[PDB]
């Protein structure tokens, strides 16, 4: 439900990595494919990230990705903290249910592009203006209340 | 004012190029460093501002970089028309007034960076959080009344 909260991981396919955050209480991703899990990419991941939405907390399945030099220099200057661990009823399986949706989705348009990454923002568009409201709608709504 | 309007323009520093679009009802940036000016990175670069924001007409100041199959195929299947030329009031001279402001930043803050395109990145956070409200509360605002 906290409207800061994003929550970050990487997914491997076709030999490539695969940088998705999920914003928790909408479903909205972002995602990226990046040569390969490195602190360098992350943190400019996250400086984007925090540059285009307001990101107070990032959680992950993946706590040491968040470990490096560059990393902690990026949460430092952007001002955002890392939960330990992950502490919540209403966002059970959310971000499973996101990253599920997200390459099911990956895996029907792949054969329309050359490119992995293409592949990837394709279905990151259609992920977030998918009608059920969408995604997209639902994290302007709540960043808008304020 | 109309919310779907976006402008496209790319600027060079460091003998690098940098992709800005600026969203012209509010002012709000995204902006990425590429390695070089070319329709395969405008092209990806247009998939991906349009799977995060609704985009339904790009504006730009160089027409020709929007002539190429692969950036066609981007506005293609984005569903994105692109003005000819620039038909406005009440948005004169903003583009611009936001292109002579994210070049201050990068200015004052290319220091704390190796890299020109952290440098981008950290100037475009300044600038969406900029309160004169930000431009990054005014998108949300726009696309918020829906
Ligand atoms: C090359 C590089 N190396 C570093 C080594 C140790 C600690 C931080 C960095 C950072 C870094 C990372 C950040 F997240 C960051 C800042 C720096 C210096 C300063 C402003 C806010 O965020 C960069 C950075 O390049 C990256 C490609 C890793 C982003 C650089 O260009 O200097
Ligand atoms: C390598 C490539 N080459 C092309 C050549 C001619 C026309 C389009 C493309 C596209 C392209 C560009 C798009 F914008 C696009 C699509 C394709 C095929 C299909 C879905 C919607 O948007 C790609 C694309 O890679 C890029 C890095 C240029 C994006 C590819 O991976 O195939």
């Amino acid at each position: 439900c906290s409207p800061g909260i994003w929550q970050l991981d990487c997914t491997h396919l076709e030999g490539k990595v695969i940088l998705v955050a999920v914003h928790v209480a909408s479903g909205y991703i972002e995602a990226e494919v990046i040569p390969a899990e490195t602190g360098q990419e992350t943190a400019y991941f996250l400086l984007k990230l925090a540059g285009r939405w307001p990101v107070k907390t990032v959680h992950t399945d993946n706590g040491s990705n968040f470990t490096s030099a560059t990393v902690k220099a990026a949460c430092w200057w952007a001002g955002i903290k890392q939960e330990f661990g992950i502490p919540n009823p209403q966002s059970q399986g959310v971000i499973e249910s996101m990253n599920k949706e997200l390459k099911k989705i990956i895996g029907q348009v792949r054969d329309q592009a050359e490119h992995l990454k293409t592949a990837v923002q394709m279905a990151v568009f259609i992920h977030n203006k998918k009608r059920k409201y969408s995604a997209g709608e639902r994290i302007v709504d709540i960043i808008a209340t304020d």
